[PDB]
């Protein structure tokens, strides 16, 4: 019978923005149906004459909906000439198609909880009266309305909009999904916790690309959006569309020092193989700190043992290692001649031998004296920088210190692809000649900001660039 769409798009008040249709209007609902959204959401209020209407604000065109007769509301006209649609009108207009679900939100009553409970009862009756229980899914800010919907319809789709109640208690009261603002979900495992207990996850007021990508990365069930057309574009671009499934990720909502569950510290100031000038500190908030949703690796012009600079070098070794997959890191590079920020991966067990026999992968490398180039490199026993046989590529990146860029690798059995802003600039292939040409079976990611060195220091160190901060939005690793 029905041919439901399978996407995660939920049209917030319909697809009103792009075509300048009125919010919570028939044109907004029909535009969402035309786009192919999973569902269209709308807000219902009850007039003083107990006529259910569709509007978000409590006052429609200067008229309080709950305190005025429905006939008074018809004095007002929307931008496209529409009158405020009744719930029956909205339900009937959506009853004429079978591709897009109907997400119904009962706004909490500004009069009394009893009146709002009556609205909840009136909504269910009209849904049953028009025989559209298969179309309507329910979300609400009032928790009692959610429990009332479940009482009248035991298997109705119900979701909660306030983040106060725990996911475990929502399932206890037999709710079907959580629909919290996307800021609530920025707490380790919250999205995948609720999914573990069988609750669908929905996020609303999501109009920006980085948040949509973050939600799709953690595979949220639905995304309520005011930009449905933009979300569709990002759904095709997201790695989950290519089969990638997220195995490990740190979005850096930690707000403190790097999590001991995810990162270890490389400590020492003995050159680190490239005669580097910095001392990497151990659990020092002056060089590694998570604040405002981004990891901050900070190089400071400060003495540390026998070195004039201190910085940080965080390693995922012995905590998360992987073979193959997609690694995705979004970072804003620190500016200044003499810096050497790096996003790279080293083998955990070094099964083939010491460096460079077991290999090395450099997802992102940047030198401060050349601000137009970002380098991706692989290092092998046969191809490495010591003997000048390494294979790598540079790509000019615009505004690397002012805005975030996503540096990524796609690591397969046969090759490795290097990406900067979904553009593939380097492909390293397995030549099937053995470990010397291709030494890849399991590595671990590393994040560091080096000062000077045999590469970064060739032009000296502008000692005024300090303190220099590398900001990493997140580190995500997908696998097929
Ligand atoms: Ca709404
Ligand atoms: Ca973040």
């Amino acid at each position: 019978k029905f041919n439901w769409n399978k996407n995660q798009v939920i049209a917030h008040r319909g697809a009103w923005k792009k075509n300048n249709f009125p919010q919570n209007s028939i044109a907004s609902l029909n535009e969402a149906v035309k786009l192919g959204c999973y569902g269209s959401e709308f807000d219902v209020w009850m007039t003083a004459d107990h006529i259910l209407v569709v509007n978000h604000d409590p006052e429609f065109q200067g008229l309080t909906i709950e305190k005025v007769n429905y006939a008074d509301l018809l004095t007002k006209t929307m931008s496209n000439g529409e009158k405020i649609p009744t719930l029956e009108a909205y339900l009937l207009a959506g009853k004429k198609q079978k591709s897009t679900k109907l997400i119904l939100e009962i706004k909490p009553s500004l009069i009394s909880k009893e009146r709002g409970i009556e609205v909840t009862n009136k909504c269910v009756e009209m849904v049953q009266k028009l025989k559209v229980t298969d179309w309507v899914e329910y979300i609400s800010f009032d928790y009692d309305y959610c429990k009332r919907i479940l009482t009248l319809l035991p298997n109705a789709k119900v979701a909660y909009l306030k983040g106060e109640v725990s996911a475990e208690q929502m399932k206890a009261d037999k709710l079907t999904g959580v629909d919290y603002h996307y800021s609530v979900y920025q707490k380790d495992n919250w999205i995948e916790n609720a999914q573990k207990l069988g609750l669908t996850v929905n996020a609303w007021t999501v109009n920006a690309v980085p948040e949509m990508q973050w939600l799709l990365a953690h595979n949220v069930d639905y995304i309520t959006t005011n930009e449905p057309e933009l979300l569709f574009d990002e759904i095709k671009k997201a790695p989950v569309a290519q089969g990638w499934k997220l195995k490990w990720a740190d979005e850096f909502d930690n707000s403190g020092l790097p999590l001991n569950k995810n990162w270890g510290y490389d400590v020492g100031g003995r050159g680190w193989g490239n005669n580097e000038l910095q001392y990497y500190t151990d659990a020092d908030s002056a060089n590694a700190i998570v604040k405002k949703g981004n990891l901050n690796i900070i190089a400071l012009k400060a003495e540390k043992e026998n070195r004039h600079y201190t910085s940080a070098r965080l390693v995922t070794k012995n905590k998360f290692d992987f073979k193959y997959g997609r690694v995705e890191v979004r970072a804003m590079l620190p500016k200044g001649r003499g810096l050497w920020p790096a996003i790279w991966a080293l083998p955990t067990d070094s099964k083939y031998g010491s460096w460079p026999k077991s290999g090395e992968i450099d997802i992102m490398e940047h030198v401060g004296f050349d601000p137009d180039s970002v380098h991706g490199t692989v290092h092998t026993e046969k191809f490495n920088h010591v003997i000048h046989t390494q294979v790598g590529k540079a790509l000019k990146v615009n505004n690397p210190y002012t805005e975030y860029h996503i540096y990524a690798i796609e690591w397969f059995t046969d090759h490795i692809d290097f990406f900067i802003d979904d553009q593939k600039y380097l492909t390293f292939k397995n030549t099937q000649k053995g470990s010397g040409d291709w030494p890849f079976d399991q590595n671990f990611h590393i994040l560091n900001l080096a000062v000077g060195g045999n590469w970064g220091g060739k032009k000296g160190v502008d000692d005024a660039i300090f303190p220099a901060t590398m900001k990493v939005d997140y580190v995500r690793v997908f696998q097929k």
